[PDB]
DNA sequence: AGTCCACCGGGGGACT
DNA sequence: AGTCCCCCGGTGGACT
């Protein structure tokens, strides 16, 4: 649970456990002696709590603490079953680290489209926890779904195929001279639900935690989406990076402005909201680095700036509130 | 000694040591144990010797075992001194082994810089090791100048007045919002009129003396000020091995660079580079062959020029002066 | 001392 | 099984 429990673990089948012994299943040129489970580890720790959406001590924890419970967790068991033979390196702990708090971000993110669907459509306002209801005039039309996108993910893959063809059109015309414009993903995706999907449940539903089923249900949110999305409706995009260094600031800062190029470049979609969220940025240069403008609109074009503000959320209640202002905000251009 | 030397080692004050024990001296909130005198470590394995400049044992060496000895030699001292306890995180290594591969290729880089100075301004081409002599014809204003930017560097402080000025006229009706500048791994500008007949930039250096470390490492300052826009002739950024994400932060450099210089201080393009010995997944290739999206708004060319993989220092070496021998064709003689 | 910078390799899971 | 994708935190040194 979120609190390590030795009877939840001992009632635990040896493939849940969060840590894996593997020093006679050696990974192929790898010296890992010890896996992390990190899906087994989020189900232990987050398996009926979805932070911001329980408890009042749980929603105002510190918000790192929170993040990196499911790891402490996993320590706990190694140290319980093995010992002193265990062993995990670093970079096992920052590998897993950074997924969980894209994925358990994702997972509030999550749930405040839920409540926010629900009343969206001709729903209420969910009482709980209490959350400051919006103002905007409702409409089915204004429901979002939040996708957690996947490695090695394309985004273009979302839209809608005359906006993919204008695209591969541009493409062609690059690849006539030795060009390319290759196109990656953010961590995340909140899109204006498709119409059709407008009628499904699904995308209303709040979730009691990151079961397996529960991760699943999210991870291939997108699956769903893709083909679906209108170029204009990709609305927000996030980046998750638990802490910060001065080199790892790039992906985002540089794909924001490939979007922003063949979105509001060749598409005409209004100005792309990109963001960054961190719990560690180590300075004010992270802050002074994305202040940086939108390089296509720097050659007739209105100006703005590639990344719409880096945020780091003290507490996962704040990032719920965080989250539904700008839903409350943007889904105003949004006739419904 | 690039082959680890026992009685070197012995000989070696401890303020020259390669690990440094400090579980009695710690560093506030770390767990630090040993530290690696990445200094200490140019120095002993690389004293004498900077590679594509010494012996064909060395110059044609595979170049990653080259990087990789350094921290070879560093983790045998610290063996033999601290037989039980000795330990260092794997990140640790990450870090040295990253920064003697941007120091050395920088070292290599200098040499020939060196050299072909030396043939443009009149003297011979020497040739120990030999390598082709260049074609172009030799001027003193085709000299170059290699400058190992260092960390929290601006690569704008390398332009002149009258061009930083400009990068304002523009930057400055542009704020809420801005457009900062970070910088390459390294540059490659021309030298400037004023410095072509100093003998710094034709020298040639034997090891990597903290002497000589040090006199690559500051060689950037002598230049603030004084470079004009297209004497800007290259870019490189080293990454020892590369993973799919690390890959942005010379692609936004490249294209901002490629912004200021090409359209605002109508620049002739600028060639950016990036140097890695472990490609790994070959996204990267295909990553780096984005166009410039600064001129998708004019009229174009790559960013990142090309992603090299250097087999051995010589090649290395090689490479380095076909560029020159191709690309100062530009300069007037 | 304390603060900032930019190095990168060991990773768990998707996918084939 | 093999390969690839994107995670980040522990660092050695320049400054103040
Ligand atoms: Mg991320
Ligand atoms: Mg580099």
């Amino acid at each position: 649970p979120f609190t390590y429990s030795i009877e939840a673990t001992r009632n635990l089948a040896t493939t849940e456990r969060c840590i894996q012994d593997i020093r006679n299943a050696p990974v192929r040129n790898r010296s890992t002696q010890f896996q992390l489970a990190q899906q087994n580890m989020l189900a232990y720790t987050f398996g009926e709590v979805i932070p911001g959406f329980a408890s009042a001590g749980i929603n105002g924890m510190d918000y790192r603490d929170v993040i990196g419970r499911p790891v402490e967790n996993a320590v706990t068991e190694g140290t319980h079953f093995f010992r002193d033979d265990f062993r995990v390196d670093s970079n096992a702990k920052a590998k897993v680290a950074g997924d969980i708090f894209e994925i358990v971000s994702s997972a509030v993110m999550w749930n405040c489209a839920a409540r926010w669907n629900s009343l969206m459509v001709g729903e209420g306002w969910r009482s709980q926890p209490r959350y400051s209801r919006p103002t905007l005039s409702p409409s089915p039309r204004r429901q979002v779904a939040v996708l957690n996108l996947p490695r090695s993910f394309d985004w273009v893959s979302l839209l809608v195929p005359e906006s993919q063809e204008v695209i591969e059109e541009f493409r062609a015309g690059l690849r006539k001279d030795g060009l390319g414009l290759p196109t990656s993903t953010p961590d995340l995706a909140v899109v204006v639900l498709p119409e059709e999907f407008q009628n499904d449940e699904m995308w209303r539903e709040e979730i009691a935690g990151l079961t397996r089923p529960n991760q699943i249900l999210l991870s291939g949110a997108y699956q769903r989406l893709q083909g679906r999305v209108q170029p204009g409706e990709i609305s927000l995009a996030v980046a998750f990076k638990r802490s910060l260094r001065s080199d790892r600031l790039y992906q985002p800062l540089y794909e924001a402005n490939v979007m922003q190029l063949l979105l509001e470049g060749k598409l005409g979609a209004p100005k792309v909201e990109f963001e960054v969220h961190t719990l560690a940025p180590e300075g004010t240069n992270a802050f002074v680095t994305y202040e940086a403008a939108s390089l296509y609109g720097l050659a007739r074009s209105a100006v703005h700036r590639a990344i719409r503000e880096l945020y780091v959320p003290p507490t996962a209640a704040d990032l719920a509130r965080r989250f539904f202002a700008f839903l409350n905000e943007r889904m105003e251009l949004v006739n419904g």
